[PDB]
């Protein structure tokens, strides 16, 4: 379920956020917060319900 590859936007940090709306888990926790817009899901282009953070790099 949790998986702590590489954060696919950023390359540098791993993923640390499970987005809930699918169950990818392809962001970290600093990528989201920083940018501000309604994101959505950089693999499936769906609007983020819920961001589920997981606390790693
Ligand atoms: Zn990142
Ligand atoms: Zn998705």
């Amino acid at each position: 379920g949790s998986l702590k590859s590489a954060c696919v936007v950023c390359l540098s940090s791993f993923k640390s956020c499970v987005f809930l709306e699918c169950g990818h888990v392809c962001s970290c926790t600093e990528c989201y917060r920083a940018l501000p817009e309604p994101k959505k899901c950089p693999i499936c282009r769906q609007a983020i319900t819920r961001v589920i953070p997981l606390y790693n790099s």
